[PDB]
């Protein structure tokens, strides 16, 4: 597979209850699905070392891993957490994250990339699951 692109969201469902889940008031949740509206990622993949560029219209974040190798990074909601990503199959991996304080949701988060030229991302929080769809730009 090659997930390197610059990737805009065309759907997004279930984020609200994802974000519920995970105690986020009800106020904030509406405006984090608008912002998730505008929700971008770029990927670079080079063999099975991912840089990932995460942004909204007002903010950005980088996440960059190497497969099965644990690196640290913040749940949805903002905590810091330490993460280990594995193949599920040959367009599709996975992330598991542990807190790095505290107790919590278990949360985790997919991306595959589909037959059709679309990355599917999925964000979880205890069975609530979250989907978003993408196209190249
Ligand atoms: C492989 C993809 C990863 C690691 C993506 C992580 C994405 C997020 C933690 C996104 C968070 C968002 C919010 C909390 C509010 C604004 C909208 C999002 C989806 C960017």
């Amino acid at each position: 597979p090659n997930f390197s692109g610059n990737w805009k969201i065309i759907r997004s469902e279930n984020f609200e209850e994802l974000l519920k889940v995970l105690g986020v008031n009800v106020m904030l949740r509406k405006i984090a699905v608008a912002a998730a509206s505008k929700y971008a990622v770029e990927i670079k993949q080079e063999g099975d070392t991912f840089y990932i560029k995460v942004s909204t219209t007002v903010y950005t974040t980088e996440i960059n891993f190497k497969v099965g190798e644990e690196f640290e990074e913040q749940t949805v909601d903002g905590r810091p957490c330490k993460s280990l990503v594995k193949w599920e199959s040959e367009n599709k991996m996975v992330c598991e994250q542990k807190l790095l304080k505290g107790e919590g949701p278990k949360t985790s988060w997919t991306k595959e990339l589909t037959n059709d030229g679309e990355l599917i991302e999925t964000m979880t929080a205890d069975d609530v699951v979250c989907t978003q769809v993408f196209v190249r730009e």
